[PDB]
């Protein structure tokens, strides 16, 4: 790793802190808030090394969008108010770290148009595939999913397993499988096949509820892929705020 890329497991890659176009083919430049190792029941059992970006466009829309006034107004009649004396950044990481406000405030941001990307390196290509094929189960687990159009969830969901049928018959550890959440949160997937040195475009995911669903999931407080990733992104949050 260089001063420009920082280290997530020994098996893969350093992820670069900055990534664009036109060195790769994004919608705009990204930066890296959180990292970490997705894993399968225990730490012995490495699935992919996951990485969270930022639009750097985008960033001044978290102190807009998490401001004080919306903390106040989101659970002013729920919660007991924060203590006075505590500056804005303490109280907004404590309601990010509560399971009952985390999920308000992270449905907020995501509504906001802040364009993310998730950048997922397959240590161990079987599992990765199977973690695919159960993302759909595992980002409906989240109750707000019930509420929601039934017949849009599951075209979108069509449209995602179609971008992961191409995905599956590539994958190979040390590969990038990227997701983009655009700022109308439809999703522009694509994939870095690295021995080859070649991009590959899946597509684009048209139904924002999919893109919603599944960064709610990367950055739930509870139950999150990767733990480790979801803390280093929430602090990133809070010191922009
Ligand atoms: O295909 C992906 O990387 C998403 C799956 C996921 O969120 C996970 O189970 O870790």
């Amino acid at each position: 790793a260089d001063a420009t890329s920082v280290a997530v497991d020994a098996s893969i890659s350093a992820f670069p802190k900055k990534m664009g176009p036109p060195q790769w083919p994004f919608s705009t430049q990204y930066e890296l808030i959180g990292k970490g190792v997705r894993c399968v029941s225990s730490i012995t059992f490495k699935a992919y090394g996951l990485g969270i970006y930022v639009a750097a466009e985008d960033k001044h829309l978290v102190s807009e969008v998490l401001d004080s006034k919306f903390l106040s107004q989101a659970f002013i009649d729920t919660a007991a108010p924060p203590s006075p004396e505590n500056s804005h950044q303490d109280n907004l990481r404590a309601a990010l770290n509560d399971p009952a406000k985390a999920p308000i405030l992270i449905n907020n941001l995501l509504d906001s148009g802040i364009r993310l990307m998730s950048k997922n390196t397959p240590i161990k290509a079987g599992s990765f595939k199977l973690l695919m094929d159960g993302t759909k189960k595992s980002v409906l687990k989240n109750p707000d999913s019930q509420s929601q159009d039934k017949d849009r969830l599951e075209a979108g969901f069509q449209e995602l397993h179609d971008c992961f049928r191409s995905v599956k018959g590539l994958v190979a550890r040390d590969d990038d499988f990227f997701i983009e959440l655009n700022k109308d949160c439809s999703m522009n997937l694509s994939y870095y096949a690295r021995k080859k040195d070649e991009f590959v475009i899946l597509g684009t995911v048209k139904e924002p509820l999919i893109g919603k669903l599944l960064f709610a999931h990367y950055l739930a407080a509870v139950d999150p892929p990767s733990p480790e990733a979801r803390k280093e992104v929430i602090d990133a949050l809070v010191s922009l705020s």
